[PDB]
């Protein structure tokens, strides 16, 4: 689970910044 929670958290931080950028 850790691992599950700590991917989500970066790829929704990633998306989040990509959105940002654009
Ligand atoms: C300090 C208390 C720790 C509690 C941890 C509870 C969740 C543990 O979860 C475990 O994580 C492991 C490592 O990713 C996996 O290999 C196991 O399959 C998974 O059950």
């Amino acid at each position: 689970p850790l691992v599950v929670a700590a991917s989500i958290i970066a790829i929704l931080h990633l998306i989040l910044w990509i959105l940002d950028r654009l």
